């Protein structure tokens, strides 16, 4: 009859497949889509096809009677015990228990879990990209957290990930510091970084030559004079060993050599403005260079004019936005490109992206993706800022997640010794910050709340830490023959035993929809599910009390890919594992 094509699917694209083929064979057009999504209830089995009353929309008919006949050809043996037809065509599949469980020893024998590599793209991460003529801050918490999830999701499934930290490496705020340190260093002559900001502007207001002066430094910085421009490549160099030690701290993947500043793309910018000229799409408005998009509404309610080089011949975003697209297409050879900035900048975002579509400088092909997110907020539901109402030193937060996470682990003592209390209340602290952001949808406002992201109640990363645990304390090699659970096979027999398993077998689906949207929270809610169907599992089935040795065997394998998977999903996320707590 009908076979497989092409190599491992996960459960949802293997049943995707055979549904498909049913569904053809029942008449339905070779376009048709199954809609083969999780079961909400275990009443209704693991998964259901939802597409029927679509297709049977289309071919005209009743999809209670096409369904019974997609079930006519529909072939499940050694992937699905039961198939029915449920409602108004609905078609609820049962998984069989020995396709469960080879496919958990097949998980278990993988380093990866059985994770399918996708068709591998080349894929650009903008990110982080934090001020460089000051200390980094809160404002750029976000996107660095919610950024490198993508970037380690994207490398796990194999891809050719680019991180793109683009720093803000070229403002006027460089005059008042490259003045500063000429001042010192020459014509006078790490821990003065804190002391070298502050004490620049102590200058910039108290100094009519010095703060004139600071200014017209910034002509000399953009004249291309290599004395300015090698004195700003010493500040930004010490800048970003300031900001490694503090992704360091966070544990995120960013590194030196994936900055890639604004700065890089001001030498393409006079020949991206005489390009788009001579495509006749660029003209001059007002004394400016203008592109007239016909989807975008100026003030006036005329179709605007995006400039993209003003009056007194300098430039701007926009510009930056065009060339670094272009770039990224022409010289990194992005497939696709992801960029993680503030949601108030869509607009800006999707202007000069129409601009690079017409000029052709990025294929349709390779799409050029928002993925936007709300601001941080206090308490207040105002934009986050400390007691008073200042900007938020990233440093200063770090440090007191560490200094809160120190107590509430003391809290619950556990006794243990030094150094590995310090472990412990770093991957506390740390875990928490970046899990009460990635555990929220990025696009709604988010509310910083210490008291919850710290809590052992709820999804958060203590929580998530803490069951990771539990799992292991279960897992006793002193108490194992390993060899003989290693070469053991898989028994499902209970259905707390089933469900556990083929949430297991969803780590891969799970993944394919973080990577497709952009969207970690989706894999915060699967952990946390998963977690809790493990104690529904611990509570009901005992394991190393098991009353004989193959079920004891299989469900020490059930645990043990528990704790794989809660492992590897946290570690896509960034987020420190303990062994004991
Ligand atoms: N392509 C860019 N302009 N990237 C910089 C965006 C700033 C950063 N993603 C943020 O909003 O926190």
């Amino acid at each position: 009859h009908h076979h497989h094509h092409g190599g491992a699917m996960n459960i949802q694209a293997l049943l995707s497949e055979k549904v498909r083929q049913a569904m053809i064979a029942a008449g339905a057009p070779a376009d048709c889509e199954p809609q083969v999504r999780q079961s909400a209830k275990v009443q209704f089995g693991d998964y259901q096809a939802n597409g029927m009353m679509a297709v049977a929309k289309k071919l005209g008919m009743a999809p209670r009677q096409l369904a019974e006949q997609v079930l006519t050809h529909l072939d499940l043996n050694g992937i699905a015990s039961k198939v029915e037809i449920a409602g108004p065509g609905f078609i609820n599949i049962f998984l069989d228990p020995a396709f469960l469980a080879e496919h958990v020893q097949q998980a278990l024998a993988s380093d990866r879990l059985g994770v399918a590599t996708p068709e591998k793209q080349t894929i650009v991460v903008d990110y982080s990209a934090p001020n460089v003529a000051k200390e980094m801050h809160v404002g750029h918490l976000r996107s660095t957290i919610i950024g490198d999830a993508a970037v380690r999701t994207l490398e796990f499934l194999g891809h050719k990930v680019i991180r793109a930290n683009h720093v803000g490496d070229w403002g006027t705020q460089f005059g008042m510091l490259i003045a500063w340190l000429e001042k010192q260093q020459q014509e006078n002559a790490l821990a003065d970084l804190e002391g070298f900001y502050r004490d620049a502007k102590k200058h910039y207001d108290e100094d009519e030559e010095f703060a004139e002066r600071a200014r017209n430094y910034v002509v000399k910085l953009q004249s291309g004079d290599e004395y300015f421009r090698e004195m700003w490549r010493k500040l930004v160099d010490i800048t970003m060993t300031q900001n490694q030690i503090t992704y360091d701290r966070l544990n995120v993947t960013l590194t030196r050599d994936d900055v890639m500043g604004e700065s890089l793309y001001n030498p393409m910018l006079p020949g991206i403005v005489a390009d788009l000229k001579a495509k006749g799409l660029a003209v001059e408005s007002e004394g400016a260079t203008v592109v007239f998009l016909d989807e975008f509404k100026n003030k006036e309610g005329e179709p605007m004019g995006v400039i993209i080089q003003k009056k007194d011949g300098g430039y701007l975003y926009t510009t930056t936005d065009i060339a670094c697209a272009k770039y990224r297409y022409e010289t990194l050879h992005a497939d696709r490109v992801l960029y993680y900035i503030d949601s108030r900048q869509h607009q800006h975002l999707m202007q000069a992206w129409a601009i690079v579509r017409k000029a052709g400088y990025v294929p349709e092909s390779v799409p050029l993706e928002h993925h936007m997110f709300g601001m941080m907020l206090g308490k207040d539901g105002k934009p986050f800022k400390t007691r008073a109402g200042g900007t938020v030193k990233l440093a200063d937060l770090l440090d007191e997640a560490l200094e809160r996470a120190r107590r509430l682990v003391a809290e619950k003592n556990p006794d243990m010794p030094a150094d590995e209390l310090e472990k412990l209340a770093n991957a506390v602290g740390i875990g928490a910050v970046k899990y009460a952001d990635l555990s929220k949808n990025r696009t709604t406002d988010y509310i910083f709340d210490w008291d919850n992201m710290l809590a052992f109640e709820g999804n958060t990363a203590p929580y998530m830490q803490y069951a990771y645990t539990r799992v292991l304390s279960v897992f006793r090699k002193a108490e194992i023959d390993e060899e003989q659970l290693a070469a053991a096979p898989v028994i499902i027999r209970e259905d707390r035993e089933a469900q556990l398993a083929a949430r297991l077998l969803q780590f891969e689906e799970t993944l394919t929809v973080v990577a497709r949207e952009g969207t970690p929270h989706v894999m915060c809610a699967y952990l946390y599910d998963l977690a809790g169907l493990f104690s529904g599992f611990y509570e009901h089935c005992p394991i190393l009390s098991a009353e004989n040795e193959e079920v004891r065997n299989s469900r020490l394998k059930l645990a043990q890919l528990t704790a794989k998977t809660l492992k590897l999903g946290l570690d896509t996320l960034g987020i420190e594992t303990v062994e004991r707590m």
